[PDB]
């Protein structure tokens, strides 16, 4: 019996896995130096189109945390939305990393910010009071489950321009985003004015590690020294890099990323129709967010469905992951229909 | 006339009873950083004052003081509830976070610029968990920036839900002397009787050149805070120039006439002008500020000789501020403008 | 083939391997709550014969970090030794997960801090000029090679329990004290005082991951929310504890560990009655420190034999680790040999 | 007659600096900079160094020192200073609270003062990861010890730092003392020397609070005052820290008082370093005399109503003339050295 709680439960991905046996062979030079570091780097540049700077993290809160602090002053403001991992979920890493920068939050609307939030925020305050805005983060695919779009980003960039911001992306799912879209990595990052990706791996199948891409070389001076000295340095560096080769040299990270998309298209397909039952947002990527009833404590009593549930309270998420089974789908979506209907 | 404007106790001077103590306190040589008998003298009349065993420091300013306090009441992983409007979140150019190293603030609720134990439930109930920093410290302040005061009433009932969710409670008192004067309390009443635990008590404002004092009624919470500060940049080599002017203020009851003089003038403007149409008092006056609705004659006001003040990034509200060399003609000249303008 | 520069090049072991593969089987809850690290904790509590509380962190660097941040404010300082890995080989990471606690650097013979030249550098400095002395770090093995004996130890905390200062130990290298001395884990740690370790385990042949053991749980409040605010807490934590598992059922730890320490024993033994040769510090570990004279680049560069070369011109240092074939050494020695005879 | 010589730290408020508070004190003023002494005080600064520097105001010479050097690196980089420098010596660690965790190497110093060798010696040694990178160097003027770097010491640190590509620090606490004694302008003391920011200390040259900090190179400034603000530095009554610079530039009086500083430090060490037993530790540079003594010192210090500050204890002892110092007591305190080394 697996679950719908989060794709951080899901396992190691036999690609991954496979990389990472390959890579116990020898031994191999530490801190960055060796051969499966630079395979991971080119081919992240061959995907991305383009010469950027690679480097790996332990996980997306130090990704998210020192990308932020590389791109601003600690007396100045990081814009993002409300529901932003970076908010709510990092016990205020992004503020010990920048050692100080304020999060300010921006109105969102899906999940997304918008140019008109933004400005609304930025503009608000260009007093020495405030700390300045220099940065907008933004979550691809988003924390509920939808995905910016090229154009959405584009309009964002442009408010960046305007204010003087530069555009920071977590991609924690950002495969999500790449296997719903026709889009390639490129047109949703760098093209549509990206600065800064941190591109999850743990969420997609990896045991550890997340990595972050600069795509203007300028913002990464020395960031590999801010890496060490925040603790972020890999020794056996290898076993963070190889899984990336792993899933990048015959696209298996999209793969996986379009399976987790299916099932939860396919679990809301199944449910979002029943009497009592809302979407709470399009199904763009792998999560599904429904508002219920106490037939939530139905279906959590009533077998071990394990999800979490909001303090909103009548609302649950749903999360797939690259190993969930279509047939658990069913299961779950039957056992949502029986609990409603009977 | 004149220089004096309605823009910010922050542009008064240096209050005599201040400028006096200096110059006594400018008589000799002394010895640095605490060890001088000025300080020690101040430090008498603040447990005096307060009627209590508070231990007390010096820092240069009001942004340190609150920055200090906060970081010395919870770890970087802890989180601090505050205001929507309150200083440490709007003014400070993210100051506490930098003097703490990471701890949020998180804003709850204001009713009338204050926080109630409800709203402090409410932030305090849904971060239980690792993902959010834990609660640990409230600030409040005292008067409030939008010219509010809380009673010892609305004190102990936020300080008994501190004291239910183990958190500390801190008070901004830039404005201090301004809500002593109104209600006429003690000042252990409106601190630490009502569970306060350590006071930011404000003296540029009231008259200073420079520094502010902090006052720890719980003595557990103050271990080593001289160490944090000198760490911090804000400890005086002459010592004297910051404490001998709290002497001048404290022995005969000045800052509390300063005070009142300044809420007396705020409340004249109001009483001239709140009874006019289109003028609508956004607050009581219980400190020394007056808010006003009104139209776009804020460049009316703001045109006519230059009154200065401010507007909020709002439209038609404005902000008129007293300190304690504020002249009440200034006052009738600004009230008296205010109304030719409206009934034209 | 394999190398001598560090035992940080040097792959996962088997016990480990499997660990993980075992760990990579169904899905499993997050950041901490799993089976996998309850009974590694448990096992910890076994090994150490005491209800010590356990963490897992990435890396040796932010686990010394993060534990002696919880030991002493920004504005109290930390005596180490001159050696100390903290002061330098981590970039600054002490002062940056601190805040600014001043590393105090305290007399060394032998690598070792006694407790004569902890009491210099602490009573030289109670003034507010001066941050605080409230923490003492020593490190177990020593970054020379040596070990701490449990009266050394005992001694080094009499002099903290004097002075009101708290006992860590960088135990990266800690299976080689054990393996060498043949004492409990218990008598050189908390038994001779120590409040806090930091036991590596990368070195010992895993991918990534230290632990950390607090031996006063008091000193433990809150670290996990520490740990996590600081991006130092794995999201699969099976991947990091089920290794400890694998390394502690059956002591596996420390046989991988004697068997580094022979290796560079023999390595000594087979070239200390050479001439030009001096053994600069005992064998007490897994590193063989040799005064030679800089034809040390007929063994480097030349032969292609890797090391580090102190900052003594023809100082070097031979690391074994848990996977060095003794033939590696007998050859390694025998071509000292050549160079030094002819 | 409270009058002593263990820190011009002790010293008063000076008559100049008392005047122009006093003329500041009269009306309402806009804050945190926005004021007529402050560009007063700016325009001062900027005739008196012969260049358009940037001219910021902080409380004191701990946050001072410890913002430049914070604006100069990252944390992950690091600080050069000497064995004796202020900043690691008697900062309780500021320096690395305000810049998040810059290491502060020491180079070798002698007679206080680093050398372009002892700077290279540290510089060169600290190249990969495991080390931050050295990109700072700082310098006190004068010295800790009562020493001054002179304008061509100051030209060959500047050459070195300039190849190195490190930035150049200079803790001016004693800045007077050091221009009094060497008969330079402060330009050539500063920016003409290779000097990018300077910490000019008011305090203890007769102000009551504050320091100036003056940015010679103008693109390091940038956001400078955001960083203040945000480091609780900024004064709401900013003209009661810059009109003092008023009266102290105005007409010389900044340097009348570290000439008599240093003549009254001089007239001691003159009236006492032929005594047996008695030595000078380092040249009378400044406004400081650094005597190694007998223990028998005690009665200096004892019931003679003497104080200064006993080195390590019990060899070294350090006495310290200020801007209001008398020189009737320097005569006394050097005729008591006399008698009890007399027998
Ligand atoms: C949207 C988002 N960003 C970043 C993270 C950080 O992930 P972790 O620290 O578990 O690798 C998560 C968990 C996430 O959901
Ligand atoms: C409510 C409140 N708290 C603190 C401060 C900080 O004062 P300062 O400008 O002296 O840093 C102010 C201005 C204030 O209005
Ligand atoms: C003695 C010592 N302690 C701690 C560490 C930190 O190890 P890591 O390289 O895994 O950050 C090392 C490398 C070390 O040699
Ligand atoms: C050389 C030096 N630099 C900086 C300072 C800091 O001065 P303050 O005590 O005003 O913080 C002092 C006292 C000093 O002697």
């Amino acid at each position: 019996s697996q679950q719908f709680a989060s794709d951080n439960y899901s396992g190691i991905c036999p690609e991954a896995w496979a990389a990472m046996e390959k890579a116990n062979h020898g031994h191999d030079r530490a801190y960055g130096d060796d051969q499966w570091t630079e395979r991971a780097s080119e081919y992240f540049r061959n995907l991305f189109e383009t010469d950027c700077e690679v480097f790996f993290a332990f996980n997306g809160t130090a990704a998210n945390s020192l990308a932020l602090a590389s791109l601003c002053q600690s007396y100045h403001s990081v814009i993002c939305s409300e529901t932003a991992h970076v908010e709510t979920d990092e016990c205020g890493a992004p503020e010990f990393f920048s050692n100080g920068s304020k999060l300010l939050t921006a109105a969102s609307v899906n999940g997304k910010l918008t140019p008109q939030s933004i400005r609304e925020v930025a503009l608000k305050r260009q007093d020495i009071h405030y700390p300045k805005p220099r940065v907008v983060t933004i979550t691809q695919a988003t924390e509920v489950g939808t995905v910016y779009r090229p154009d959405e980003l584009k309009a964002i960039s442009a408010t960046c321009k305007e204010l003087g911001l530069n555009l920071h992306m977590d991609g924690a799912r950002f495969t999500n985003a790449c296997a719903f879209l026709g889009c390639s990595p490129a047109e949703l990052t760098w093209k549509a004015g990206v600065d800064v990706l941190c591109f999850g791996g743990t969420k997609n199948g990896m045991a550890v590690g997340e990595a972050i891409l600069f795509f203007n070389r300028q913002l990464a001076e020395d960031f590999d020294y801010r890496c060490k000295q925040a603790g972020q340095l890999a020794s056996k560096m290898r076993f963070l890099s190889a899984p990336w080769v792993g899933l990048l040299e015959d696209g298996a990270w999209l793969r996986h990323g379009n399976h987790a998309n299916h099932c939860a298209q396919l679990l809301a397909l199944l449910v979002s129709d029943l009497p009592g039952v809302e979407l709470m947002f399009p199904v763009e990527a792998n999560g599904v967010f429904l508002q219920m009833p106490e037939h939530a404590i139905e279906a959590l009593r009533a077998k071990g469905w394990r999800f979490y549930t909001f303090i909103g309270s009548g609302g649950a998420r749903f999360m797939c992951s690259w190993d969930t089974e279509e047939e658990r789908v069913r299961e779950l979506a039957a056992d949502i229909r029986s609990i409603i209907t009977a």
